[PDB]
């Protein structure tokens, strides 16, 4: 995955704005239906405490992808 710098970080310590960074990336990386970042405005650790169900909640169309992608990169290796 061509991950931003900044975003190298763990996801833990992600900021808010780093989060809106993410939605942004992930958008145009993977081509997925519009994200508004007031939808997801919290930090990496709420962000890590939340359940595919509630993404979908937060972004009917590309949710369950984000949260999908915030595993792979969580799962560095299988
Ligand atoms: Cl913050």
């Amino acid at each position: 995955i061509r991950l931003p710098a900044h975003l190298r970080l763990q996801p833990i310590y992600w900021s808010r704005d780093d989060v809106a960074q993410w939605l942004k990336w992930a958008e145009n990386e993977f081509s997925l239906s519009p994200i508004d970042s007031n939808t997801f405005e919290m930090n990496g650790k709420a962000l890590l405490l939340l359940t595919k169900e509630d993404f979908r909640y937060r972004s009917p169309h590309s949710g369950d992808e984000l949260y999908e992608l915030l595993q792979h990169i969580l799962k560095q290796g299988p």
